[PDB]
């Protein structure tokens, strides 16, 4: 057993607060904020290895990061940013940074309870995201 072994599964958003307004402080535009609000992506997390892989599955786009923790990578997001990420665990939280263009965003991932809590925070703005088992 190991790093991750509570987050691997298949996962269902359920709740949202606060997206539209923490994709206007990254600098999303009006037509891809109104179509990515509007989904309601799976989640499929797999650890193989040192390797853990994060999908999205939704309507709106499928995005797909591999990783090892503590080594960056770029990523395209599902509104198509370029950026360079850094994913960490701090005390059982799955930590990850975003860089582009001198801005930062980052994406905290828990467990809780039986859920899995995703907090996006821009500068002073957060989105909470609830996803439960698929
Ligand atoms: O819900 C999440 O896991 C978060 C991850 C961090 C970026 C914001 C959310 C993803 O947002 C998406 C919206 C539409 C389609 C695909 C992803």
């Amino acid at each position: 057993s190991h790093m991750c072994d509570a987050f691997v599964g298949t996962w269902k958003l359920v709740s949202s607060e606060n997206f539209d307004d923490y994709m206007k402080e990254v600098g999303v535009g009006f037509a891809t904020r109104k179509v990515a609000g509007m989904a309601k992506p799976n989640m499929i997390i797999s650890v193989n290895g040192d390797v853990i892989t994060i999908k999205s599955e939704s309507t709106f786009k499928n995005t797909e990061i591999s990783f090892i923790l503590g080594q960056e990578f770029d990523e395209v997001t599902a509104d198509d940013r370029k950026v360079k990420s850094t994913i960490t665990l701090d005390g059982g939280v799955l930590v990850h940074v975003q860089k582009w263009d001198g801005k930062s965003t980052t994406i905290k991932r828990k467990r809780e309870d039986d859920k899995l809590v995703v907090e996006c925070v821009m500068k002073g703005v957060t989105s909470t995201r609830v996803y439960e088992r698929a």
